[PDB]
């Protein structure tokens, strides 16, 4: 099955995913120089006070934390956006070291992780029809960067414990998103896909200039979870980002 090894890597994915080759790919180098300012594109709008966490997953990729989207409860409008996008999911991407795990890069610089916070098109009813449209998904990305601790983390870190191998899952209410957002919401946007199988190009990519800071220690727990099930020999979940996909004419704007 698809993962991030040798044998079932990124590199092997468009074996199962043809799509893997395809025309709008992510994620992408983001070069600053030829980035567009664009002034017709408006700030962007999250809205998060009313936003309903439900629980934390460690889906044998990543640990998703799920939001409760039968309601326009949390959601993202403006920027390069028509229409109302609802919050689903928020999970990330990190490495082994430090010196990687962001699968966007800024002038080919890597920063420790990369988070996203998932939201989907409500003119289409459920996420599972959203997939399938060309714009049907906005994702907001944020880099992390090691520094100090970012205490609006600290509610996931501690949970990691409790769902470190895939299948498993915890309650995890009341957790506001709020708090992993950066001070700033300048952007760069550009039309790309999901950056993992099924790899579909229903994304619009909402990449903040503003990186988040995370200590050490924060990021250090990321990596004490696991790839593989209980009772099955241990794999560590690191580097769980796919490279940088050719940009293939498509073009990125600035909102700064
Ligand atoms: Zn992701």
């Amino acid at each position: 099955h698809w993962g991030y090894g040798k044998h079932n890597g990124p590199e092997h994915w468009h074996k199962d995913f043809p799509i893997a080759k395809g025309e709008r790919q992510s994620p992408v180098d983001i070069d600053t120089h030829t980035a567009k300012y664009d002034p017709s594109l408006k700030p962007l709008s999250v809205s998060y006070d009313q936003a309903t966490s439900l629980r934390i997953l460690n889906n044998g990729h990543a640990f998703n934390v799920e939001f409760d989207d039968s309601q326009d409860k949390a959601v993202l409008k403006g920027g390069p956006l028509d229409g109302t996008y609802r919050l689903i999911q928020f999970h990330f991407h990190w490495g082994s070291l430090d010196g990687q795990g962001s699968e966007h890069t800024v002038d080919k610089k890597k920063y420790a992780a990369e988070l996203h916070l998932v939201h989907w098109n409500t003119k289409y009813g459920d996420f599972g029809k959203a997939v399938q449209q060309p714009d049907g998904l906005a994702v907001l990305g944020i880099f992390l960067k090691v520094g100090s601790a970012k205490p609006g983390l600290q509610k996931v870190v501690d949970v990691l414990d409790s769902i470190k191998t895939k299948g498993k899952s915890a309650d995890f209410t009341n957790f506001d998103p709020r708090g992993l957002l950066p001070e700033s919401l300048d952007y760069w946007t550009y039309p790309g896909s999901l950056t993992t199988p099924p790899l579909l190009e229903c994304v619009t990519w909402i990449v903040l200039k503003e990186p988040i800071s995370v200590s050490s220690e924060q990021v250090l727990k990321f990596r004490k979870l696991n790839f593989n099930g209980e009772g099955e020999p241990e794999e560590l979940m690191v580097d769980n980002w796919r490279p940088a996909q050719p940009l293939k004419n498509r073009q990125i704007k600035a909102s700064f």
